[PDB]
């Protein structure tokens, strides 16, 4: 079916935040497996096979709309150097999906493109319950103190 | 069947406290939740419908003795801003209640309205199982400080 | 997540309107299972049922947009005194419901906050099940006679 | 196989009734359970498939005759505007069937076409149980009365 | 409850469009089961009832909002003559559906009617899904040729 | 453990070439899956899947090794336009992925990182088998023809 | 089968150094379990178990390349007197034994005895991965520190 031009443009850069997600999730899912943090490493993980499933919806509805999906442009992994800064780095990431994630669906809706928007809100409630993942373990972090924070994620 | 109008006075006493309780339990439940304490989020949830049961049976007593349920009249709520603080405010509420359900026992009593007495009787025992709960709480908190309280709180 | 302050107040209206709705729905199940009608006390009971999970689903929100719910601000109870005005009471409501859900939802729409819109949609979605339960009613009782209207929801 | 053209038009007719008949049982269906008269809506809803199985198996044979099913078509729908209207606007439309199925067996009989006979007569069988069904509940509202006859129908 | 009346004519205008699905993908289906292609005859087969689904859920949201479902009016069905005219006649019939559920869409959020918006977008979702498939088929018979596409459709 | 570095940075040329083979056959699968070739979208689908289990492995061991994975560099992709040039294009990274094995083979056994190499050992089993599967396919499409493989890879 | 004398020779300094592995990590489980660190210790037996089966499989080897197994030359076991030098003494003893599988690996596969490789690389395997345990828990208790790391070891 042809799609706008616009939309799949927006379509392949939420795939490009997906992209650096998988990955960035992927890579932090590993590290803390590698400290013995694998209650936090098995939680990422599903973070990121969330984000594969995503980007697995999107290059399918891009492809039904007749255009072509980019899997060759990666941006910018945040990975930093503790639990804190892992923690700090994903949730700067959702935050620029989510804001990227409204406007695209401010432009789905304005062409009409309704399945397109239903599917980006469908994204963009998966994104959120991670914004309110990752808000809630900084605050424990904060309440219970950093060693029983992590204490607390050694098993899963 | 018609009631004597004290007692039934006294049951909307009751009814009141059960409904400040019902919104002040269920709150900090959702607070808890939010802060990523669900063990607390948890049981504050049950202690909130178990109020909602006690709050049932009255309005079922109270329209079987002909009279009318007040669930207008709302009282105040004691929130509180920390773990501490929302458990000191939950026995403050029960502490209140439990005066109130003694004082209408007496009057059913006096009266010979003794299902009334037996049905306040049964709330009274769950209050204070309530009382032991939030005092025990309390006094773990400054047995094992609050960081590791909290952290033993996270998890259901 | 910080959310929009105008998305959190009419959450909160809507919050407002789910708790009369709590307590007016509970108290007509409890006066009609006192009457003996108790389908429609059974029936009313889980409209009471719905409208508590509808207000937990909108504190979890409003707390997660990092704003306050409002459990203490109980409005207006609509009682009646009969079967027919007690369902006419639950219609005005709703009504009354559904125009403050359109509102907030209109609102959420032009601040791009597209999940608080779905939670809203999914709640209005609800209420207007319960306005075509209540219209239907109130015309059955025209079609076969109140006296058989009451006779057809005295059993379960 | 090469059929008969006469009978093809025939069955062209039968299957122009159940096109119409189709429509109207489910409008009325769907009208009853509007109006809360969900064993009406429930029993129409059936009559209305079986119609539905009726087109299927003369659109197979007119097919295998190697003539062109007429979907096309539609003839006007008879709904009515209460229970009694529409009980008796079926009727209406199955005496009409039933005539139709009548001459058409004829002139399948005449031309030796015994299998599609045999298959007219089994759609007849079904039409005349409708009839059956429809008489008596004509019959029913008159002597149990129009608002009991309703009251009947209400539940499942 | 009181539907918006261009709403109402928007409901009708589209359950126009099921009406005409139903029996074009009916035949289509009867057609390709008669010349042993019995997999093209399940799977429109299948279309075919899931139109049906679309007009009853249409059907009873109108009747809801005090409208008179239109299933009077069938306007022309695309029928073909060989297979590849059959699927180009589907999509052409999709396209017009599609358009229309759009400008639907567009009048529902206008007015406000995110129930309504919400069923249709639900049906635009299963009317994409079956423009994705027929232009799918139409592309295999591009790539394997018309005799392995037809001779891949004879088993189901 | 501190690993030799050279072997990190071969580690790292696997997974640089890995990462690159995920997103080529998981776009082929997907163009494959679109196109009505379910199949082969299968089948390249769980090849993808494959480089994914390969991917993780040598994530972990680099991390294991002190080293730092390097998810951030992606090499070019090797996308056909056609069913014939996707395979070809496959085949070709896979020949590229087993020389580059073969190196790092090479290496750890030089420094004695027989752990290392057992693992790549075992990816690159797993990529002799795809190699199979590859030129088996190409040399299919010559036995049968073009149209008759297409064909034998609509359905899974 | 006679084998390679200097093969021989490597295998029974492999079992010396797995017979001091069993001791050490057997009286580190029971330390343990004294001390009310059950998770520990039962994570250790498992070590300790580990090592006899490796034992095992060299006795037998040996035994079949018609050596003599040495169990009588028992070298210095490290025990230490905590947790932390506990762990530390494990890690020392494992380095050692790496050190030594790697050189008896270079011969094996000087003299083609292809099959001691095989054996040796998978106790190396074995002892890797203890390595990835030991050091891992040596990271934990710089990071969520000792007496939680110990905390988190008192239960299975
Ligand atoms: C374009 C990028 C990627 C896409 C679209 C993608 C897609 C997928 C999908 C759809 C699944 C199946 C999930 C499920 O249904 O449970 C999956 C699984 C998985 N992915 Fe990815 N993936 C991508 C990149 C990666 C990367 C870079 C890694 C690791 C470096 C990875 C590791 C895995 C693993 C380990 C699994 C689970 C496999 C299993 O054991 O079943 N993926 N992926
Ligand atoms: C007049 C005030 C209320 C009364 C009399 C009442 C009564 C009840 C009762 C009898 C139940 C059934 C519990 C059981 O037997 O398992 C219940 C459930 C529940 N109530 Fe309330 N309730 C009240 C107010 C509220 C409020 C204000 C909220 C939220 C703000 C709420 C949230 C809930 C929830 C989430 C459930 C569980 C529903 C389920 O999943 O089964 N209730 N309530
Ligand atoms: C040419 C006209 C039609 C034909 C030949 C037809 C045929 C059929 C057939 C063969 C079935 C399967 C019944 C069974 O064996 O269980 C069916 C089911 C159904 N039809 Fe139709 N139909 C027609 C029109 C309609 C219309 C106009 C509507 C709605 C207005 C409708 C609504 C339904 C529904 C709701 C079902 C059941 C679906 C389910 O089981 O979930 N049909 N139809
Ligand atoms: C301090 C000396 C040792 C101690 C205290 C010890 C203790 C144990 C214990 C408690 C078990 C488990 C028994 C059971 O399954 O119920 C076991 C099993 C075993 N041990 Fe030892 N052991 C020692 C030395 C050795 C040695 C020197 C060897 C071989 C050279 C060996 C080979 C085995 C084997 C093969 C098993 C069976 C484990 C399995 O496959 O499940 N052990 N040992
Ligand atoms: O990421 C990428 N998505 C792509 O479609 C793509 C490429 N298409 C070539 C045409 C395919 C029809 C070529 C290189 C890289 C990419
Ligand atoms: O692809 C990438 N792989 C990476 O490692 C990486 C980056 N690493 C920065 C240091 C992270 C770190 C800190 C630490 O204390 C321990 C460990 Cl293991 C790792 C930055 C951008 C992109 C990439
Ligand atoms: O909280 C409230 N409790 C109440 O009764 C109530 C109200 N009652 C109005 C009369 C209803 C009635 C009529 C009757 O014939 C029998 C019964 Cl039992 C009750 C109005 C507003 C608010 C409240
Ligand atoms: O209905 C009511 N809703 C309320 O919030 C509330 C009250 N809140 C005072 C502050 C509570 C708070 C502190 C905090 O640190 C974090 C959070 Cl979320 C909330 C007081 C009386 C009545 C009500
Ligand atoms: O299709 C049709 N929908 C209709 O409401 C309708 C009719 N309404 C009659 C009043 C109810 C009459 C004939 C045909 C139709
Ligand atoms: O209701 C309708 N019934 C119909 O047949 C029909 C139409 N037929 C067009 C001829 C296609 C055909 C070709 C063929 O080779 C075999 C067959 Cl059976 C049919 C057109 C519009 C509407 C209708
Ligand atoms: O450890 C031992 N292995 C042996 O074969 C052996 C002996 N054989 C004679 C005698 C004493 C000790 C040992
Ligand atoms: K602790």
């Amino acid at each position: 079916m042809k799609g706008d031009k616009k939309v799949i443009q927006h379509l392949n850069k939420i795939l490009g935040n997906e992209l650096i997600a998988i990955n960035q999730y992927f890579l932090h899912s590993r590290m803390w497996n590698d400290w013995g943090l694998k209650r936090l490493g098995a939680h990422e993980y599903h973070e990121s096979i969330d984000e594969m499933k995503h980007a697995d919806k999107l290059i399918e509805r891009i492809l039904f709309l007749e255009g072509l999906p980019n899997l060759q442009d990666l941006g910018k992994l945040l990975i930093g150097e503790n639990t804190q800064e892992m923690l700090q780095c994903d949730l700067n990431l959702e935050l620029k999906a989510t804001k990227d994630l409204r406007e695209a669906i401010v432009h789905c809706e304005q062409v009409h493109d309704y399945v397109s928007r239903d599917l980006l809100k469908d994204i963009l409630e998966s994104e959120e319950e991670h914004i309110d993942y990752l808000e809630t373990q900084l605050g424990l972090i904060q309440k219970v103190g950093l060693e029983n924070y992590l204490q607390s994620h050694m098993h899963e």
